[PDB]
């Protein structure tokens, strides 16, 4: 179904995902960050761990990608296989991509799936090169579809007591799915 | 709206889930059934907020749930953020686990722990009563899970198969248990 | 006036014509321009040229007002026109706004091949303030590329060449034209 | 870039391209130029424009260095080329020399259509001193008029009977004056 977690004042989904859900990836400065996640680890022996949460900052020094591997998921035990899933407003920056690539390369027992609301500086060749290397590192990257936003809303956004799509929730998806596919293949 | 779910079991009755699955048992020295539910809330004064909720479970764990948590779930702590952890276990920690908890609570001052146990693990042992008291000394908050707590864990951790179409079926001695263990923990801690 | 090895227009505008606006570092820069000053008295000045750098410390926008057009004489009215690969960065925008504000007798028209970080709110705010400063910003259409090619690119051999359009020359323009408009007005 | 209602280059270079000083501070100015700056390091600069006035207080030569290229990037090496109707006067030559003297990273090339009062001994002195300052002077060849016509005049060639004869004529005069 979906439980509480993120406490916010915004009531409308469209407003939440368009403002509060924003995660700045500007190559410079220390802007704001936001990121929801899901972790599920399986171990051949009856060992199972599945947590879920989120992280945000008004003026974080490090980007969401960094903070995650620095305080949320510091180390992994070899005996387990992790299936991490991220939900961010846009694709990572060139630098962050490299950081993710070096992490996945050190942790073979870690599978990562990043679902983005839209692409970030997709037209730039630097970003495109980083996304390819990222896909080559085994990191599966996809665009968030209407069902995804609804999922995040009902499962990550705390309620107290019905999701509602907006303007071009479907057209934005299809657009970026095409662009992400062209570059990745 | 009531809750999502990350735990999957074939048990449809909560009375059974909290009797078997939720249970913690040490068969042998390095072979014990572990199970622990938790919630993390971190505020770092500056817009930086952190929140999550998960669980752990093993059938051949070499260590108890309490040890497994601080060794893989929250190994690191952001000195900037103020952590507020809440656990949901079947029974209070043992003498050894209490120490680990105390030593960790001693190291990180930005960490605050709340343990909600379903029952008191061997409260008759004077060694156990000593741990509970020292645990409170370290600043750890201990409480007996109230009937509302079991319902909370059930609707926010256990994945409902039919989505939002099921309430909560408490067991006959759900209150006597709480009341019973509340009196005990009280005498011990104060 | 521009001496290059590239023969095909598509290749030129997609690589050699690129002007990096990355908020940080000292990347490459490129910029073609046109200047026309009129003065009530028979005074007329009309020059045309371009500027480029492999690793410039300042962006094209800066270099222009620091060495190409340092000062303006009040008795004249300038009609400057730029031709760059993408729209300016937030910082550069401010620089352009402060310049236009000091030189009332300066009109600026910036024609861009595409938008840069258009989706970011920081960039959108800068573009509006830019339009409010009197700076007219528009997207380059097929005719524009052809113009720049035949007028700024030195022909391999005087009277022995032609412009060749590329697959998405129209679709790309129509996309950013619609985007720039939405944000601007 | 240049726009005129003259369809024949023979007329454009006879009237419009001409430079005349009616009075002390009122003279018809007109100058075509090209700028090429290389700053060893990937930094390249190139442009081409022109100047024209009907009531200019100064000559085209003065107007250029005072508004067109007031500043010079000490890093870049400048290569300027002018296309004027006549060689500079005694006064203008000095300005040119003084400027060429200040900026050592500047190299000038003046392509004149004819020699401005080459008979004056004062003028012959300026031309020589101009070469001393490192300035390169040359008489516009028939090819030059065609170059300026198809790269400066916004059209849409046609040489005149004496186009070659004039070049040769002033070419010899200029030579005897310098070396
Ligand atoms: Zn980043
Ligand atoms: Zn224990
Ligand atoms: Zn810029
Ligand atoms: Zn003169």
């Amino acid at each position: 179904s979906g439980g509480g977690m993120i406490v916010t004042g915004e009531r409308l989904p469209a407003n939440f995902f368009k403002f509060q859900f924003r995660n700045v990836e500007y190559s410079s400065g220390r802007n704001k960050t936001f990121l929801c996640y899901v972790v599920e680890a399986q171990g051949k022996g009856g060992q199972v761990q599945a947590s879920r949460g989120y992280l945000e900052d008004e003026h974080a020094a490090a980007h969401a990608e960094e903070a995650f591997f620095n305080t949320i998921l510091p180390a992994f035990d070899p005996a387990l296989r992790y299936n991490v899933t991220w939900y961010v407003s846009s694709s990572p920056c060139a630098a962050c991509a490299d950081r993710i690539i070096k992490t996945l390369s050190k942790t073979k027992n870690l599978r990562l799936l990043i679902l983005v609301g839209r692409l970030f500086m997709w037209e730039e060749p630097e970003i495109q090169a980083a996304l390819k290397k990222l896909k080559e590192a085994g990191c599966k990257l996809r665009i968030m579809k209407p069902q995804d936003f609804e999922y995040v809303w009902q499962n990550f956004v705390e309620q107290e007591e019905a999701f509602q799509p907006w303007e071009d929730i479907q057209e934005n998806f299809l657009y970026y799915e095409e662009k992400l596919a062209d570059i990745l293949k």
